């Protein structure tokens, strides 16, 4: 390590211009070994097969990650970097190239064992596409316990599950169903005009589902609407599960979803919504879904979940909890 | 029986899922009740370069894609079925031919079908000319509301009747009247001063996006439609893509910051559609190859199913 | 006939009709049952089952429209290269989530077309490799004793399970499906292979032909060399055309491109000159991805190597 | 200047050691001219394919500008004297057949007034060729017509009007030229129709195909033809329409397909005939831009243009 | 004339009853400039990230000659007579330091020449801001500065030479500016280190981040601050890095991230500061076409250069 | 860690058992002992007349080559058997071009120096990046014969724009730091030189060989007329690849694309015969411009340049 640092100008392959007086995630994100896990650290999830659409989301944990370590640790606001020590990346779970139900498996367990084993891990998860909601939930649940869910989403994804599968659009038809959390503790965020179907709104209801509309959050506000919703929930509950599915955007802001169309929120918006639930008491875990790099313009996409990733780390520095 | 054998190109259907797609019929000559599509793949009448003429076929698709179901009206904004009529036959060379076929062909369906509510998939701006005069001649005496950052009244001597000159025409050939006319949107450094003139002149009802952002789109609507629907028999509503912000419409060949938002854009529409008399609905600008993805497109289709949405409104 | 009072109103996305030109859009009629006599398109739409990500499930439809837009026409015969019609059977339901399922559809499927129809020559519309199994399978135990002809960079003999795009050929040798020896593999490409998969296909006795034979003697002369030989030993001979058999410049939208395939005119004579030969029981298009192409180059090409099959076929001293 | 660093809006790096076709190409001044010079016809809605053909004239000057004048065969410049660029052609928006006769009229009075111009043409879409070479055959006499081509371009002209597909057939239907005059080099199988093919067929058009090509050489079956058609014709015309080059070698035009020509063996063909006794002018089609990768189609059209000076440079 | 229908190369559509700025512009003669005129700056190769800022001051000019030059607003153009293009500041090919030599020496010069001289400066990436204003401050007076952008740009000296992350350390350093003359609109939230945000505290920079603008407004912020500024001071210089915009407003900047100004704001406050006494110029940079979506961010400064001539015209 | 049979480290694809790519074969150079070919990126690329993003080969190219199988089936093993090591890239200044050559020209002196046994792998970068490669192999190794894949002469004149693309056989020449008839250009193409320039390399004996006499005469047999010539008045043989030397159909990410170039095809099989030969000192490969490509094609294309010269090597006495 002198015989190589004999040699001032050579350096690893891949490197990037140096700054002395810079903090960048990437100077405070280290490849996870077996060490104890305390608070939060990131995890990948590259599935995308499960996709009713043809999907790209296999390829966002990369860009996401790429996205996030070109950023600033520095936050303004705080006076301070967001990761006091470091943040590991704990790597990907493994993903079967063809039987989709074997890699949920993959999920369901690898994320079960490292909760257990690592008790204060609060997970960063990188999709992957929306049917890994299912997987991941049911660890936190079947870990932790009593679990609420914030969905922001434009849609319900309660798809039925006998035509595609665990398709895309099915993982809380799947949670519901199977009362791995109860509808009532499920908030649903940014429902889109004419993004959803009839029965699939009429069974959210069935199953006491807390309904958002885009109508109601332009008229109310976001901020506002999660105060009003929150505290309820929170009494019935033990832990929160924040699940964002990037296509709750408008297009204009992530062109990399497969499923976008006006009417959307704004990612100010939507960071400032991470940031305020990220404060609150025995946040289990973040999750970011449907993030479609080659759909993307450059990677807008995967630096507006970058940004959702800083401003959840933000609200957990925050957060008295 | 082949079980496992499909139709070329079918793809995930869902029991529970209602799509425009399930919804749209292609027209057999059934009479025609309401709402029906019809194609204008019109758009070597561009003074730019544009592939307008995809348009038909790109909005198309996005809006087949689309769901019917409206979560405000708490039912679909299609009733039973609602046909595509088919594509206007554009000549590849003569573009007055063109023209002549455009008014020709919507003059003899309004005819036939006096309860037809036209959505027309343009094709470029030059094609309200003849889609406006067809109205005006088979509904009587109509108003028009023109969603637009450009006034639209260029002279014909220099280009033919290019996409920028169908309000002249109107206006000139005293197919409307100025004062029925209502134009929303009108942008700074997206006009000219002679031609800013004309428009005045005729008493055009000009709202810029200055007023609009002021005083807000829908109580904009508000303070002039009801007058101008008073001294009217219908109205007609122009929307050309180009009135939106180039982040919200990438796709529209004239592209500028400081544009309406597509939300805005879609709650105004609704609003509209639901007064009485709306003879019809047409969208033009929308140039697929100079899209990101199909944005504009979809922004496109969600104007119609805005307009569907209030249209359905209407009796209550 | 209510709409002719309507002069100028036209079907949805119809374009500029020429009375003069014949394209193939003109000749392909969605089925309906009818009795199948000699090729007739189907698509198989799956490329989940690709190792790599891959859009090759909307081939079929890239592929069709750019037949479609094609001239029927051959000069080099005087004559269309179909006469009456050319039935498109449509696509095989493949499960959005079940790969497995998938496969056994496609083989159901292509079975019971290949029974109730004995004179149909499948022009299959790929979709990725992994298809290959289920379609061949399907020819050989209902054809009966079959040669195959597969042009590809890759031997496709890799592993079944410890990880399945590259896997058919070793599913249909494994399963004795095929014989090693009835396989010629026509355009296999330096650094595209592993010694354990070569291995494990000259262990099999598969007439292997690389890029480097080929350039030496010449493509046609390599078929006219090898191909009398196979038929000899066996009933039928199929097509397994794989797109990545081609130079990235040629098709540079399959997922595997690097330098040194063939250049598309020399596979579409070649094409023509198997097509002619007795007993082709079908032809199939592999590896083309719509998603990764240019414009729509690569589709073209594969649109042009059924051109040059159903040409070679109207050819055939058989 | 008194301002040493201030350049030219624009301005490209400059290298004393090198000479670029840019420096040698002069905007036209008025001066007679002699010898070759460029003049552009941006043309495409004559199209029967959605086509930027008109941006080509645009594209290929700039491609040709940036590259170098000096041909290492030759040991000196294609042109070390200059090249004048005479300009564009006024193409009407609206109207086509107009646009025609704009192109006719223009090359009919450059050509008589200016009896050493050997026109580089710069389309535009293949329509351009009924009225350069009527103008080349009303100005210099019987002119044999080498038409590099996938297809025979010999179009009804009833369906479209004169689309960039019917050239050929108004040409020949209006004796501008003979059948027999007229070689067609790179027809391809499946490019073309059975109604067309018989119509060349009776004209007596000299048809070689791809194959043809392939079985003799491009450079062989010209050094077999040509002299016959010489001998009946007083001058050359070469019309390189881009679509005989394979998909890979010219992915910029409308009509793109396997199975054609390599670019080097086009340029090598070019260069020979240029070589010609009475070559009276060329012009280039059907690149589109809008279509093309980086400009590797416009590059490839600017080298045909250096390979044609080049052949000009080469004749006794 | 003798040739009706041949026009220069390239020439486009015109319309007589229509003014664009492309009509407006005059490439430069030498003579004495009074108020406004263009300059060029295509320097990018000092940028951190790979950038294409060196193409932005002609697709600039580009999307600035084909906007109109009516301000409806304003009822005039935005230019009277003719708007000076001064050209391109020759930028060396390979040293950066050299660049920025002929930058200031070329700036210096030609505001000495003509102290009329009002720049409109098109970049180029950041690091031509030292350059600049030190040469607006050593040929002006005591000069303010009005910042939009995301980032601090007070990066260190040593770890990469004169980048575009330094110019406002390089100029605080060497005090060609107070500090407390600085004005830094638009600070993001993560687009910044400590230790920068220090050293522009140490040095009393007037600091408004994104989270105070959207709570007061850009132009209350403005309005607040600058009178103050303006009295301790003889000009002021308004620095627009665009990259100060969210990224579905400006997609072509290479710094892009959500949480940014809209075009409109920018728009607007551009206008108001323009209208103030002894503005002495306007730079835009940043903007690299090679990133963007069309020329959408070439548009939007097209653009915000209109409404500050827009806002100069609109002051005595 | 293996406690997580399902838990993989990021960016994982799946591993065939049976594969071998050189991905398992290259590893990151801890400081050991050089023995054979290593792998060196030099990310340069402000030095380019045009505007170009060269400097992002390295990591491209690395990716192609990483994905490539290494086993040469005409060679019936793997071109690669130990290991390869990644030195690294060395560390280009944003700022100063003529400060990051003498970075590249020290490192290079200094790692040939130390390291007897290197044979380098460079990826490029500009092509302006060969003045101190090759210098450096010149001072470090000897008299050295240059063979260069190129359309271009690459002599400018060096007070127009400094020390870019354009001029490394210029600087190379004038400096004496090679003789001309050490230097053999292969691919010279029509248009796309200078009346002067070819001057200048005529007037210093340079073996000048046109894509016309290439494809008059081959490109092999032209090599192997001229290549004993030069080998004989040297000691070293060094491999210079400028990509653009390729055909834009090929290689389209190259800012200098025209028709009328060499096949990927030829120029495998040349590099391949060329590393085959006694005392090959190294291989460059320059001018692939990724932001330029389609997919990576002519990243791929450098990859498999790369993989050639190993199945030379490989294969030579
Ligand atoms: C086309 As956009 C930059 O508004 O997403
Ligand atoms: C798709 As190509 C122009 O590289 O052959
Ligand atoms: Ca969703
Ligand atoms: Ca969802
Ligand atoms: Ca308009
Ligand atoms: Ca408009
Ligand atoms: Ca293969
Ligand atoms: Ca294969
Ligand atoms: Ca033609
Ligand atoms: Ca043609
Ligand atoms: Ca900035
Ligand atoms: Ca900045
Ligand atoms: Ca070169
Ligand atoms: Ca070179
Ligand atoms: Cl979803
Ligand atoms: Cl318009
Ligand atoms: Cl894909
Ligand atoms: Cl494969
Ligand atoms: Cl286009
Ligand atoms: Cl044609
Ligand atoms: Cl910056
Ligand atoms: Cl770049
Ligand atoms: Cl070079």
């Amino acid at each position: 390590s002198n015989a190589m640092d004999k040699y001032p100008f050579l350096r690893e392959a891949g490197s990037s211009f140096k700054d002395r007086d810079v903090t960048k995630m990437s100077d405070l994100i280290a490849t996870w070994d077996g060490q104890d896990i305390k608070g939060p650290a990131l995890i990948g999830v590259p599935l995308s097969k499960s996709s009713i659409s043809h999907s790209g989301a296999s390829f966002a944990p990369g860009t996401i990650r790429q996205a996030l370590k070109h950023s600033s640790a520095y936050s303004a606001e705080l006076g301070e970097h967001v990761v006091s020590e470091l943040l590991y990346d704990l790597g990907d779970i493994d993903i079967h190239v063809t039987d989709i139900v074997k890699s949920h498996h993959h999920i369901f367990q690898t994320m079960h064992a490292l909760l257990s084993d690592h008790p204060d891990w609060v997970p960063l998860i990188l999709g992957g596409d929306n049917s890994i909601s299912y997987s991941t939930i049911k660890a936190i649940a079947q870990t932790k316990g009593t679990t609420a869910v914030i969905q922001f989403d434009a849609h319900h994804d309660v798809r039925n599950t006998e035509d595609g599968g665990p398709t895309n659009g099915t993982p809380f038809r799947r949670l519901l169903d199977e009362e791995i959390i109860e509808g009532q503790h499920l908030i649903q965020l940014g429902i889109r005009e004419f993004s959803n179907s009839q029965a699939y709104e009429a069974y959210a209801k069935k199953h006491n589902v807390n309904i958002h509309t885009m109508d109601m959050i332009r008229e109310k506000g976001l901020i506002p609407t999660i105060k009003e919703i929150l505290p309820v929930v929170q009494d019935k509950t033990d832990f929160i599960f924040i699940s964002v599915d990037m296509d709750v955007l408008d297009q204009s802001h992530a062109p990399g979803c497969p499923a976008i169309g006006p009417g959307g929120l704004y990612t100010d918006e939507l960071l400032e919504a991470v940031k305020y639930i990220a404060q609150q008491p025995n946040v289990a875990g973040i999750e970011i879904v449907e993030v479609d790099p080659t759909l993307d313009f450059r990677d807008m996409t995967s630096r507006a979940a970058a940004h959702v990733l800083l401003h959840a780390l933000k609200g957990m520095k925050l957060s008295p909890f």
